[PDB]
């Protein structure tokens, strides 16, 4: 059971010295296409899609719970946290650290994101009350990045997080005010040009959360709108063998660019 799309996908990962997982699902059909969707990959900062939708989730029975306000402090200041390095010795509200991980990949917004959850526990608890039985998060910013080959901490499988990504997205694992607002955050990305949208259509709309860690680790998920026909959710994750390793966003976008071309 190897497709054409399996194939292509097979010689891109060869010629790219790494390890790919692909998951798509076409939501006009049902239909998927894995590639390795069943290995385990690091996440890196596509684990705050499911930290942000958590505390959506608690949003539905708080009206208010996104405008609490949280305090940044000094100490707090996580690599690579250019909006929450504003606000420090001031508030950032829910909301406002949710838009900050999701579309700056902001590290501090995140492990607040996930302390309002209680830890990490806390976020996988989400994930398994929304039937994903294999997301796991294990630590805060920045040691999720560590991507250490054959560590199952802070890893998904492609299946897993395409599934729980349309649930998400375009399902009923939120309230519908929630999910519009995830897909709004999602669409508004800074961050994913060079990544599955650089393989698609230009005329077609996405919405995507990257992550990218130690090993060269590189990610992205995405629900994608093609013009005219029913939405799709891809997610492409990416590592190599070095820890030194460089991002090798055009190999996600070249897996995107493959899938497009099987549809």
């Amino acid at each position: 059971q190897t497709s054409a799309v399996q194939q292509k996908l097979a010689a891109l990962e060869k010629s790219s010295g790494g390890r790919l997982g692909v998951a798509l699902i076409d939501t006009a059909d049902n239909t998927q296409v894995l590639y390795r969707g069943d290995e385990r990959f690091p996440m890196c900062s596509t684990s705050k899609v499911m930290a942000a939708a958590a505390v959506l989730k608690q949003s539905e029975t708080q009206k208010q719970l996104l405008n609490q306000p949280v305090e940044i402090k000094p100490a707090d200041l996580v690599n690579y946290s250019p909006i929450a390095e504003k606000h420090v010795n001031g508030t950032m509200t829910l909301a406002e650290l949710s838009a900050a991980a999701l579309q700056y990949s902001d590290n501090t917004a995140m492990n607040k994101l996930i302390a309002q959850l209680g830890g990490p526990g806390g976020v996988t608890a989400f994930a398994r009350a929304i039937g994903d039985e294999t997301f796991r998060l294990d630590r805060t910013e920045p040691t999720l990045n560590t991507a250490i080959p054959g560590d199952p901490r802070d890893t998904t499988t492609p299946r897993a997080m395409a599934q729980t990504l349309r649930q998400l997205t375009l399902g009923h694992a939120l309230g519908e005010t929630q999910r519009a607002q995830l897909v709004t955050w999602l669409k508004g990305n800074t961050t994913g040009a060079a990544s599955i949208r650089a393989g698609l259509p230009t005329s077609w709309t996405v919405g995507d959360k990257t992550g990218s860690g130690d090993y060269g680790t590189t990610n992205d998920i995405a629900v994608i709108w093609p013009q005219g026909r029913a939405p799709l959710v891809l997610v492409t994750y990416f590592t190599q063998p070095q820890q030194n390793a460089e991002s090798r966003r055009d190999v996600l976008a070249s897996a995107a660019r493959i899938i497009a071309e099987g549809l």
